[PDB]
């Protein structure tokens, strides 16, 4: 049931089609950064998860491209999806920019979201 | 730059495939972990990075379910390509594994890896 | 502000004394994980935060041994106070358990955690 | 083994001693980021390691405030300690920032830092 749309704390949306292969394909809207508009988003997550109950394992990755701006960045998120009446995707994210080497020990943010089936 | 076969510090492997759009795909064998055989990996890069000197952001993500096994999780490497005599994906990556509400508090591993052109 | 006794989404409590060198000092008690009892707790924070709206930046230590276990492994906070109505301390956390070299690579788990001044 | 004068990749340097306790208390200079000087550094380790030939787990934190400057920030360290001819402590690392609301979500950097007993 990961297919459909998403909003995480912050008001960013995306949307998703998982494939019964394990294909994650999409848009993602940023409320937050150097964004504008739908970027698009790609990823992997497990089409047979456990049957006790645990969440389904996935993570995607958005580059901060497209035709409106080039933050020169990228961000993954890795997480699992948990269905019923609360249906959320927890995960932690990764934020790395492009650096000179002098710069690449601060590459790196992170932090954490929470998506749910409405908005905040 | 970008495409071809990468080589981790532990003994996994990377072959991978930059699409002109901004994709990364392709598959990906860990040395490491509940794993064997070839997994699906999907990604995406910055297609027109800076020229000052700066690294290229890029992400991919791997669910470590094949024909073979299924671990029911996923590892995100965040991450940005070095070039170079020794060019160099510099990345941090996240292992999220599927878990019960009452262990998702110890879901999420984190760590480093350092992709070369050569094998170690 | 920091002073005084804190608690997180998960049944933990965080009893901290703000020294007024940057110190910090206390005691833990963990809901979750191989924990049982007291343990210490070290750390610091910024005892001259700006005065523009800014959270207060700090960081804490706990190893996970006392006189009743030993989990050979750390937790390291990092964070900020912010005050208000409802005053907060917003952390991420690693939690690095003693491992060996051929399993060094899945030792530190990462995580978020959200202390209040009211319990859960 | 752990106290001593350590040395990061990059040039940073502390000096640390090791209470029988668990307490580690000491000096951190760095060689990036908004600092100046030494820095106060406390945290803890696991006193009484793994006699399998597992590391020691520890954990420390600095608050980027001196007498020089004051970022207002902090960083904490979470690794461990491995003994031998070729001894390092290996850690992650979060640096969080005091951020406004609207910040906080960029607050934090993640990276990763060797240590050894003598300078790169």
């Amino acid at each position: 049931g990961i297919t459909g749309t998403w909003y995480n704390q912050l008001g960013s949306t995306f949307i998703v089609t998982a494939g019964a292969d394990g294909a994650l394909t999409g848009t993602y809207e940023s409320a937050v950064g150097n964004a504008e508009g739908d970027y698009v988003l790609t990823g992997r997550y497990d089409s047979a998860p456990a049957t006790d109950g645990s969440g389904t394992a996935l993570g995607w990755t958005v580059a901060w491209k497209n035709n409106y701006r080039n933050a020169h960045s990228a961000t993954t998120w890795s997480g699992q999806y948990v269905g019923g009446a609360e249906a959320r995707i927890n995960t932690q994210w990764l934020l790395t920019s492009g650096t000179t080497e002098a710069n690449a020990w601060k590459s790196t943010l992170v932090g954490h979201d929470t998506f749910t089936k409405v908005k905040p």
